[PDB]
């Protein structure tokens, strides 16, 4: 009767998702991967820790799909990450394969499963392993925005010098270059960034900078670690799209959602504000645009379609 | 080496207080009261409790003030509440009584310690414990504003069917009938309640409603419970001042605070959003009002100004 | 699908459970009473602190048992306290007529709860409770071993100087005068008492004086605080239970369980340490005594045989 | 004025330490590593995760020991980790010199550091690591035996089906194949393990193998991930060495402590019980051993120094 969690991949963001679903007491946590021994020694490990901290979790690893069983959440990081120098577009010939397999798993093992994709391209990619695997558009979801916004709010914490608790962000499109922070619905405690700007808490030059260093920030941190990419925003990012669901929280969170309509646009996976309960992603929040917002937004959906086409331009199913 | 907690007055709010101190490991508890017995007992009580949470700290009950040395946070909840029938104005009477005794507790035993004033009326309390006591204004502040904000938090997220983790609420002025809920500043998720309006999440009557709750709200528990007034709300409000001290967070919090200056005010306590941290009340947010709102904020303070001139209208010192 | 907790009795138990329903994030509650306002009060008080601390859960009043349809926990506080000068078998009368409405409304509307019988005297009180609800025997538990041996766990901590988290301490029997606190089942570290002695880090007379005020730690508070009995330790000790149930945690607890031949003993409620997760009491740790512990054990059931006899003595059904 | 923490090594247990320090708001965090970049990338991607969770801390990397100037904890696993088929001993070459650049720095910028040891092999490490910085002695731990014990409560926990919360154990010697578990003196709920054999809640055979299975536990690990060793249980087991002192908690745990007569020993670090607050290592719990268990601690002890003399054999100045 605990909540059971499967973790598709036991890399970097794999290994962290468990480690916070345990701390968090989330319930019981599957590691999957295909390196055999990685995801059983993640597991043990993290397993071990436990009894410091006090939560009560089974842990385990596997390289079985049929050991996903019955998950109430699948989270899915499995495929490759960027090296420095790449784009996350680069990564669609190999994780596109991926997202197969794995969507497969899935549709035979954990059906009526919550499902977050983090493997990129992310919009992409949760778009595909949704019709892979079949399962409802609203048990399907992205992780993107609410890394993105996170990003974007340590930067304006750091500005202003005020809790992180404080601040939100909204940030829409794309997990892409192209992304779209919306400066006029982020806020210090409820007032936007664009009224700062004119008390003076900021400038206009530094809060312009800070929506680029949000829309790089991805390959900021892949630039310094060499190795790969970031994986403590991500996971606490997902992990807290997957307590939303488990708890029935109800929290508003910018996530890649499918819409129907919304936003006018049908059919794709796109960065919007959610809100996530026990039904899954359970509605969307349409905010009215200015032109300039407008603009930023169908030119980051555009980018998705771009994807979207590529993935289709070398796969029969999709 | 912990910080020291003391906790002047042990009724309902102050063992609500104490228990919470202890839970969020923010240090050593000292209860204070004038009833002998009460603050041993709540304290011994807290103690008893702690092993099954895990938290170390250490709880002491005293009715001397020499108890208090050296604490580095003080919350005052000393006097009377309310029953059904009164306004908080009916209890300046007693209430200035309470403060200028504590007052010359705190100035004579802990002078360096952060003052968190709780006891009603507040704009008014804290006014006077600010003189009575000698402390510097940015050391002594008001709890208030949380406490209101946090109620048209609950009545916002019922409504719009949201976590409460994702709404924000700007109330300011009096802690009084006539405190000012600033819609504007509000928000879900960073979109203003005036926005959701026009996007049909709400409607404006509901809206209004939810703003006269809020201002009823202490009345509405009042009349509730019969033999006191509200207790865990205002607890867990003062707390989140006071580990935002501690631990040097800089939360944002409406906050009766002293003015120099600030909204056009000089020499008053009343509540606008301030940045707490390791030096006290760091800064004060000032908005820029529309017509409306800086005519509900001027009439929030007349009645503040009315409640100091009754101070002094019946004590020497102030 | 969140947990639904419903607080049979909205007093100080029954507040503070509440209270930490919400802060632990155990699910939705209800809390129930029979004096009108006081549980719509502190449900809306709570509800109001819950946005300063992050928690999501929904919070009601009522004073009709159909309020507690489907609950997944009930935890029965409903009766009355001591006043200094009683014991808590002077409590009976009025509390065992409590028990009857109490155990009609569960077995009416949530008869697969796992109830947890607080109200005093406690091994009595949850023997009738179990009876006139008619739920299987391992869905019903009193709370008072975890209470006893906290306060216990408390008073070792003071005296080794050492952290609450490495003290374990093991009472059995009645929650009364006579309740067994097994010293050599209780630990520092693993490091059992009767050890400790021998090492010096304490005396036997330290040792007997701690197991004497654990024996009279209720009284204590009663007479510290005048007008009611102690809150917090048992509304802790109560969550850890239902806590345990709810995450399917195994904690193992010493609690007023019912007994079907282990101890020796058939048919009564008695303090001993069980298993508790999702069936409920899952196992009882039956330890072997030596001829001390033996003796007091067989003293503390009969008391509450004599206490069970006078239950009858007072009532048809039972 | 928030405690500082300072983390020598940025890999994977360096990494994981700084997001607990975070999660458990336990202060500002300083990454420090020869690899320019991955300390930077850590920091900043962990402070990017703040903001979901909500905790407020500044996060730096550097490549300078000027960077870790006034730090209150300083945790050191700089050096190399084991791959498959190595003892902990194959790593003093490399190891020894990385202690003696790292004590150098700590002598030199966080001289009042509370600072405890991870770089294998420990109990020789730590040994080292005080000499070359000349802290106090009481200032500087080994972080080994919360590891073996919280191994040996994992598998227990899982052995009689309960709560990792309500098992103990107790561990002590070197960190190494001949480290020594007291079945005696680790318990569930109390209840030593000797006694559970005899209840028969599990076999001599299988307690057994649960011992050898924790003398070989850092082995197992590495044997399943193979590019690398354990770090999560690693990481939570030093904070809460950290948690301790910073709170002073006054926690008993078995840490790699320098010795000065306790167990008839002097001069050396070994894994003994400990209890940290404050001032550091501030007492020594020294149990009476039986003969068998005397002597598998003399032989922990013997290889201890065994290894001791391996450091001066290929070091001038130790
Ligand atoms: N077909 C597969 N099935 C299951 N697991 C797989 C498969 N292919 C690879 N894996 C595993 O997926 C894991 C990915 O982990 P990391 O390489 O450490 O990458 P991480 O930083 O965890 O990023 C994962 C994904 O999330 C995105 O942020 C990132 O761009 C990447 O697409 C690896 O352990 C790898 O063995
Ligand atoms: N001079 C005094 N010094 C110290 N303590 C005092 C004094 N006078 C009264 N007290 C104590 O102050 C405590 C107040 O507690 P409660 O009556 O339970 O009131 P509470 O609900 O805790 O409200 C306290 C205060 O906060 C406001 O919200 C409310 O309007 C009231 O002013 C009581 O225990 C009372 O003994
Ligand atoms: N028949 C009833 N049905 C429902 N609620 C009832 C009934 N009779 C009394 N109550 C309520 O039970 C509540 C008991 O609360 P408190 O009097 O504050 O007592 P508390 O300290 O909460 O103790 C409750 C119980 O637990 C034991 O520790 C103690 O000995 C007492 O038996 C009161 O609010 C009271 O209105
Ligand atoms: N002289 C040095 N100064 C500072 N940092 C150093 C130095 N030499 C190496 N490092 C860094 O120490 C870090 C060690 O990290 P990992 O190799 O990932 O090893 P980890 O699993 O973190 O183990 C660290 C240590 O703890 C023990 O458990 C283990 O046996 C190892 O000795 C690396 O980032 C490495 O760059
Ligand atoms: O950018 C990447 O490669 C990984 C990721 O999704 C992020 O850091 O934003
Ligand atoms: O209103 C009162 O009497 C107590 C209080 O400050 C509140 O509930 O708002
Ligand atoms: O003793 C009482 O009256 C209440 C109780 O159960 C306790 O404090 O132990
Ligand atoms: O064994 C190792 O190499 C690392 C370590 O200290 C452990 O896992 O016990
Ligand atoms: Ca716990
Ligand atoms: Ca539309
Ligand atoms: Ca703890
Ligand atoms: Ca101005
Ligand atoms: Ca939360
Ligand atoms: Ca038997
Ligand atoms: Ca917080
Ligand atoms: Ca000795």
């Amino acid at each position: 009767a605990r909540s059971k969690i499967a973790l598709i991949g036991a890399g970097q963001i794999g290994g962290t998702l468990a480690h916070l679903a345990g701390l968090k007491e989330l319930g019981d946590v599957v590691l999957f991967d295909i390196v055999d021994g990685v995801p059983q020694g993640k597991a043990l490990d993290i397993a071990e820790s436990a009894p410091v901290d006090g939560f009560d979790a089974k842990y385990s690893g596997a390289s079985d799909y049929s050991a996903i069983a019955g998950a109430d959440v699948v989270i899915v990081t499995a495929g490759v990450p960027r090296k420095p120098g790449m784009s996350r577009d680069d990564l669609i010939g190999i994780n596109l394969k991926v997202m197969e397999a794995v969507g497969a798993g899935i549709k035979e093992h954990a059906p009526d499963a919550f499902v977050i994709c983090i493997t990129n391209p992310l919009d992409a990619m949760v778009w595909a392993l949704q019709k892979f695997s079949g399962l409802p558009t609203n048990k399907v979801v992205g992780m993107a925005g609410v890394l993105d916004s996170a990003r974007f709010r340590h930067f304006l914490a750091e500005e202003f010098g005020v809790s992180v608790e404080d601040v939100t962000a909204f940030v829409l499109g794309g997990h892409g270059d192209d992304m779209v922070p919306l400066t006029r619905y982020s806020t210090v405690a409820g007032v936007p960034l664009t009224d700062l700007v004119k008390l003076g808490w900021t400038t206009q030059e530094k809060l312009d900078a800070m929506v680029e260093r949000t829309r790089k920030g991805g390959g900021e941190i892949v630039n310094l670690l060499k190795t790969g990419s970031a994986f403590y925003a991500p996971a606490a990012s997902a992990i807290a799209m997957a307590e939303s669901y488990l708890r029935d929280k109800k929290r508003v969170l910018p996530c890649a959602a499918y819409l129907d309509g919304q936003y006018g646009i049908d059919g794709l996976y796109v960065g919007v504000p959610v809100v996530i309960g026990e039904n899954g992603v359970e509605r969307v929040l349409e905010v009215t645009f200015n032109d300039d917002e407008k603009a930023m937004f169908e030119k980051s959906v555009n980018s998705v379609k771009g994807l979207i086409e590529a993935c289709k331009s070398v796969n029969d199913k999709l």
